[PDB]
């Protein structure tokens, strides 16, 4: 018998010295033994989903606050830092921001010269989103996740993501989303940069190259954020060191702002169909896992500010729609430090030592 979290000591007070200590929430989890968990073992929150573009600006002029506001009451309920995730990304991002004005997608705009034009007008649409949101939340977030995921996976020319945003309007988007945030969030907000595989080439190399050109142009970047989406034998922990050191020495502060530890390799196959099928043993690789993981963080620490995982327990992770996807439709992921009743995993007590 594992102990309810609650009957444990905090993950936050144990690394105060080192590094804030975050979860991803959604507003439906924010009482009972739920609200209980988070307040004893987490000082830093951030919304899993109601902070994105889709979730905050679903029309042109109509802004939905009601979700981000609860978490946002939350953390200031609790004394707990805020970061915002996120102010630019490809998924989760309402379609009429990408359309001309006579209604058609400017990505099959073939004429260069209404290229430009739809350049401009989703320029200034970016503009008028960062600037109402950043508005409303500027005097409670304390890390902003300006631009995310606009780096790609492969590509060894400067390898940015050609989502939409680039198609349109290449990376002058990038530069406009941190130049409006530094305007209006404060000259003390901190900005980041967010990414997955951060840790592993090329990818690494071209985030390292993107933040590089940026910093040149006097474009306002203040960290990058890991988002350590991680596996128990990959990537590395030199690897891992190594990435954070590269950010570190541009004069960046490091997050980790997504961390779960996935029991399964890329693809994730083939999967447990449930909680109560995982083997034991996987559970104690998981913490052999976690404490070289938090040993490194520990041992980097002056420019490691927050360690943020992306959710809470095992009874909710975005792991399970993965390990879903490529186990048709069944599968379990358990990536946490606490299972699915909330009670402690053998990784807990790796980290809290
Ligand atoms: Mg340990
Ligand atoms: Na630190």
């Amino acid at each position: 018998v594992q102990p309810f979290a609650a009957q444990v000591a905090s993950l936050a007070d144990r690394y105060e010295e080192s590094f804030d200590i975050g979860a991803a929430v959604e507003p439906h989890q924010l009482n009972g033994r739920q609200g209980k968990v988070l307040k004893h073992h987490y000082n830093s929150i951030v919304a899993e989903n109601a902070m994105k573009p889709i979730s905050l600006q679903p029309e042109e002029g109509v802004f939905t606050w009601d979700g981000a506001d609860a978490i946002v009451e939350f953390a200031r309920k609790n004394n707990m830092n805020l970061r915002f995730h996120t102010l630019v990304w490809h998924n989760q991002v309402p379609d009429w921001f990408f359309l001309d004005e006579e209604g058609n997608p400017m990505v099959e705009e073939t004429n260069e010269a209404k290229r430009q034009a739809n350049k401009e007008l989703l320029l200034e649409r970016l503009e008028t989103h960062i600037k109402t949101v950043v508005e409303r939340y500027k005097d409670d977030v304390t890390a902003w996740d300006v631009v995310n995921e606009v780096v790609d996976d492969g590509t060894p020319e400067r390898g940015l993501r050609e989502s939409v945003w680039y198609q349109i309007t290449g990376d002058e988007y990038i530069r406009v989303a941190f130049e409006t945030a530094r305007k209006y969030a404060g000259e003390d907000a901190k900005l980041f940069i967010n990414d997955y595989n951060t840790e592993v080439t090329p990818k690494r190399d071209h985030l390292y190259n993107l933040v590089q050109d940026l910093l040149a142009d006097g474009v306002p970047i203040d960290g990058v954020g890991h988002q350590a989406h991680i596996q128990i034998d990959w990537p590395t922990i030199d690897e891992i060191r190594t990435s954070m050191e590269m950010f570190a020495g541009l004069g960046l502060d490091n997050q980790v702002t997504e961390l779960d530890v996935s029991l399964y390799g890329w693809p994730p196959r083939p999967a447990f169909p449930t909680y109560d099928a995982i083997p034991q043993e996987r559970f104690q690789a998981q913490a052999d896992r976690y404490n070289q993981l938090f040993e490194l963080y520990e041992e980097l620490d002056a420019d490691l500010s927050s360690v943020t995982f992306w959710g809470i327990a095992d009874n909710h992770t975005w792991l399970d729609d993965r390990a879903r996807e490529y186990n048709d439709g069944v599968g379990k992921d358990a990536p946490f430090v606490f299972d699915p009743n909330y009670r402690v995993k053998p990784a807990f007590w790796r980290i809290i030592d």
